């Protein structure tokens, strides 16, 4: 209570913000056709780094921040419900950032959203602007950024289904620009979803494939992992969703071996390989952090990988080498 | 919120060949005909305005042809719209007919086309991207039988639209690269020009929408020098060249009218190439020589 | 009316930097020409600017700036918005002079404040900035200043508007033609002044930009060989290059991402005389590819 | 609207049949592709198609399919029909996932079943169920399972309906051309997916019949000399045959009333590389008449 | 208080020339062509009435166009107007359509461009004096492309203006003087003509301004002599002069229909000259000789 | 809103304060005899320097400070209206500090009024206390300081017009001791003022001359620039009021030339200068700040110089040389 030396209509400044947030229980409820689901996830953290305009963090605006749901990265909680079901319409969506913070740390954040499923970056601060639907804000402050529903079922579907423009609600989006390089504050997402028309469980794996020599990549099921690098001497996949994974990757190099590892932030809890001939095999139960990477390395005239990768816990290890 | 503009403006010189069904003076019902607002080829002047916005609505749609022709002269125009974006076209003047959206007239007169606006927005967006059928309106389309062979009319398109959600500006401006060797090339912004031919003795573009530019090309030769020339309706303005051994650059103002090529031709052992296009006008003079 | 189009929107107009114990009006940029409010202008409004292009006229309905702090709650100083009505007058020198203005806002850099303009009722002409008498054409004019501070950049400010616009024209080019001679001292220039001309030696070419952005130039001069020595003198980055020198003939062209009031610079030059500056605004993936 | 025709009909659908002690979903056809509601789909609608060739756009008001038991009172086992609206998914496997289906309906097989698929409000293309994505231009996906019970015919079903018919245009190909080759491996086909093409050998050419009816086929093809060596590997009767064969090059056309998912064989080929399919549909009275 | 006029008067000839783009018979978007009731160009018969007014303001405006060419002729005409008096032209036929007030038709048929009239008063003045975005109402523009190369029709204004606030009667004559040697040349009154070539040897004005005159020119020689001729549409209906050392001079009353120069040719060393020129008709013949 | 581990009655500490100044427009109303004007005005920003008793920044207290008005200084804005006035009275009037610093900033600053219009120095920090109209606070403060206002019309006059005692109504001034040195707050003032008797228009430019021998130095007009160094080698005059000038500067040198410079904060943007046997003369277009100096070096046996300065825009270039 009570300010030291000041008139009204003062601003004060505080030196840091302190917001508490507490755990949310879902609400469930058939609106006769529909069930209804409301609930708060956990988005991603919002990091910048110093005189870079960062946009999504590292990453970049891709098809993972695309709203649907059936989204790993966006719904984490909401994929498992959601599989069960062959279409959704969302009736309220609010993302929320929450300062991690203090108020001498200065720099910009901004949120965005956009109805172009895979609209590109904004390129830069001026870009940025132009959005409908923004908000820009200093790190440590809180906002929220409300995305505009419409009335129309689409599909509840994986990013590799036909035209991202059919099945998805639009795109999230973030950028800090200014500011120190440093973790800014958490992003949380509010939802209500109607989901429809029951039907037998989709499948919630990864099964990620390229060729080589025909240079097309093909992915079915969840955008868990991401291939970034092709070559025959090395193979880097990338996790797009934090978590446990149990991967199986297959591939046709000529003899040799393999040397796995985690670039960026991960271990490997169990590793299992067998590599001769023209066939390599490396099963493993790793956990992994967003943007991190799983490379295969040490490789020698390698054509044809292929991912499996699905959602385990550490202790789901594997026990034969 | 929204905005909403109503506007005229040019499409395209309507031609026929003479003894031929000729539609879409010969380019065949392409990917350029769709109806949207991020396509200048039916949109010139719309495209500005749409570049900033991600959605659109068609109230009102019309297709206007206005003869360049005189009254003895003898055979067909027709203009017609298909609901379907990826519709093959009509192969014969009888299968023209069975279109629920026609204009047939003498080629010497005066014909407008109106085509159906439905309430569904849809994506603004480039005809070559997302599935024809979630992000165009329709095609358009037009045939010429029973000769002669000349450039019979201007064809015109007046519209109501209405543009949703702003978005940072969609490039206004054409990059369009090419190796070579690879035999894979990108295109990046407004389709302006396409890439004809790329050997390493010639270099030629297409140009598919008409208007005035400032074009910037730019390729790996070896010893190079090189001939510009306009093949057809066209015209070179403000001409600039520089070409050495390993790499040379081509500026110009340049102003086309119909499916006209513009030809670097003198090359020897060129590779890799790029042109850089941008809507401007004849007093964005290249000045420099 | 039914040839009048109306838009309302919230873009971009510069970063407010301030230097330490300095006043520093406008980033120090100076001739009040190109913050005068049309718009058209694509400092003030580079969102519109695609759309005024196609049009001949326009009337705002409301006109209001804000600012965004950038920097944080320890910062000392203050910032200030201000604005004439007269698009012609010269800006405020001192800080007794800012504070006379009848539309003026004034807060400390960690703060948000706000400037609503004041719009009549008249249309305008939408042009140049330069193309005729400012008051004719001007709805006024903007600019802020930031004293009493440390040397950084401050905060954002952006514009907030609803703007009709009249009569459907053939489109204003979208891009800027600058050119330079040697042998005179003529510097005709065409289209938006996203870029100016510091000087034009035959040592060296200085190209100021104005405009915020990722651009494609391609800069094209006469010299006696040489020429390869790029560099942007403030905060920018050639994205991509493409560069070929010869006799009295050489071309550069890039996709340099320039911004607040950035630098380029040609500089290894020798015997340079005539050039020319082709300025378009584009993406980053609009990357040179050839060497 | 007045562009706008709305029929009214119902039409045969298939015949639903079942093998001894397995699963067997529609009828063990497979790839569920053409049992996509697009109609236009010339399994689902054999009828409307002729119709819909000549339109753009389809919405249905009303839509249902029957099964009317062809088999006896003492017949065990269970037939299933159901109906997904994701027109892409796969099919059940087991019976547990037919069961998970949100519109299914599952009786005995000499009993009388419907199901009833829901419509919604959108007006979707004509088209190929080929011709771009399914989630775009099919309403859904039909299907049926019969299990548990004997190896036989177990009943028809039918569709009734009722759709509007949006946007005229010029007709559709209401025939089919499939061709194929040797030398290469690619299978282009125009047209409606009446037959499907099995194998191209060199010794053997095979045909599938997606499509009950009667039709008037034209095979053409390139050997060595042989050829003559017709035959129905499934229920189906050739009505009328005509045949010319000589070096690389061979012809056959003939009035087949093929059903159900029967087959055409050409068995006795010797070096055969090139061939081609031509069907269209037609009554037995259209008989070829030289030999 | 006000007068409002109604009336339809002549504006000029309209004609193409074959394998161009032709804007305004070639002349380009001048000075001559921007709306203001005291600029004899468009409103040769309103310039009487509007010489004795401060202020104007239009309440209707129309631009006719009518063929004197016939049915077999190819091509295409365009009336445009653009509300920026000093709007620099469309460069070729696809920015042509973009304009809000536009009509295209086959050059053997008539038409019409009824350009928006505003409410505000501007002031009636020549049209190159104050800030052309401060006293005209805008441009009126024309362009034939698609040959043949003729004169293809009339071009009509047909206008309603209320005019302000009586005046003492601004001149309705032209006084256009030049030195020689100080390359200075000053017009007093309506440009009717204007000067295109000074030299000792030759001396041509050109008739911006279609019609019947009187004109007085007078000029400093030495031994002199000349001789009158009229390039172009034109015709001397009246001549008379005398030449002599030092100083001639030249009356005459002639007949311009397009822009045609009257030449005095046989001039020995000439500097200083002026002419006078005023609106007559043929009986006001000059009889001394 | 909510402060941590807090009890009532605790006085809290921001770290900062915001306080937002809007423009403001003048109210003009005739109280039948007199008109009357309200309106906001810039005095000078006010600076300490570090371990220095600054008083009214670098200057001292001088006459103009004096308040009358007629004050360039202290009202740029209303001199123009009062020069079209013989004498006015002020109605009511407060000086007001906002602040340009934060909390952490530390020292003293205080705004002191006095009668005399022409008193001298508080010497130090302890005599600054013993005036009667005095506000002292923490420099990251705000506050305000109201002026006595009696009831007698005293002449609009310039400070060279007679006894400073009958046309002036006080002296205002402000001192930083302790503390950092930088700029710490804005000074405005609020007032309203009666002006009587309209009459045709006083001059508003400035004539400062000196001999040299005779020593005196006199002023007519504003004090916008003051004299500081005679000399017969240098000619420094000083700004008193921030703006730009056309100042015109003839003196009686014996040959030589001159040197020109603005020493301090200050740009010279129109140099003309003819400078021979015993007349010189230099007229230039100068933007100069409070305390900056002009000054003319290299002067060589230079006696009586006289300096003519008036308000202009930085436009009204000289444009001979
Ligand atoms: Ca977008
Ligand atoms: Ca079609
Ligand atoms: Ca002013
Ligand atoms: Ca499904
Ligand atoms: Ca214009
Ligand atoms: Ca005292
Ligand atoms: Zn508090």
């Amino acid at each position: 209570i009570a300010h030291p030396q000041a008139f009204p209509g003062a601003i004060a400044a505080p030196i840091s913000y302190a917001y508490a947030v507490k755990g949310r229980k879902p609400r469930f409820q058939t609106a006769k056709g529909s069930v209804r689901i409301t609930h708060r996830e956990y988005v991603s953290v919002l990091s910048g780094t110093n005189g870079e305009f960062l946009r999504n963090n590292g990453t970049g605006p891709n098809n993972d921040f695309s709203i649907n749901p059936l989204n790993p990265f966006l719904f984490p909680w909401l994929v498992n419900i959601a599989a069960n079901f062959d279409q959704y319409k969302f009736n309220s969506l609010r993302f929320e950032y929450v300062p991690l913070v203090n108020t001498t740390t200065n720099g910009r954040v901004a949120l965005y959203f956009d109805k172009d499923s895979e609209d590109p970056g904004p390129d830069d601060r001026a870009a940025l602007a132009n959005y409908a639907h923004l908000s820009e804000i200093s790190p440590w402050a809180i906002t929220k950024l409300t995305v505009p529903t419409d009335n129309v079922k689409r599909f509840i579907s994986d990013t590799s289904s036909g035209d991202p423009k059919l099945i998805n609600l639009g795109q999230f989006g973030w950028v800090a620009y200014s500011g120190p390089t440093a973790e800014l504050g958490d992003i949380f997402v509010e939802y209500t979803v109607d989901l429809f028309e029951a039907q037998p469980t989709s499948p919630l794996l990864e099964s990620l494939f390229r060729e080589s020599a025909s240079s097309v990549q093909t992915r079915m099921g969840l955008p868990y992992f991401s291939l970034e690098v092709a070559s025959a001497t090395d193979l880097v996949w990338q996790a797009r969703v934090p978590g446990t994974y149990v991967v199986t990757i297959i591939f046709n190099s000529t003899v040799g071996g393999l040397t796995p590892s985690i670039s960026g932030g991960g271990t490997i809890n169990s590793s299992f390989s067998v590599s001769t001939a023209g066939s390599s095999a490396y099963v493993a139960n790793i956990t992994i952090r967003v943007n991190a990477n799983l490379s295969l390395s040490g490789l020698t005239g390698a054509t044809n990988a292929q991912l499996f990768a699905v959602r385990a816990i550490t202790e789901n290890a594997v026990q034969v080498v």
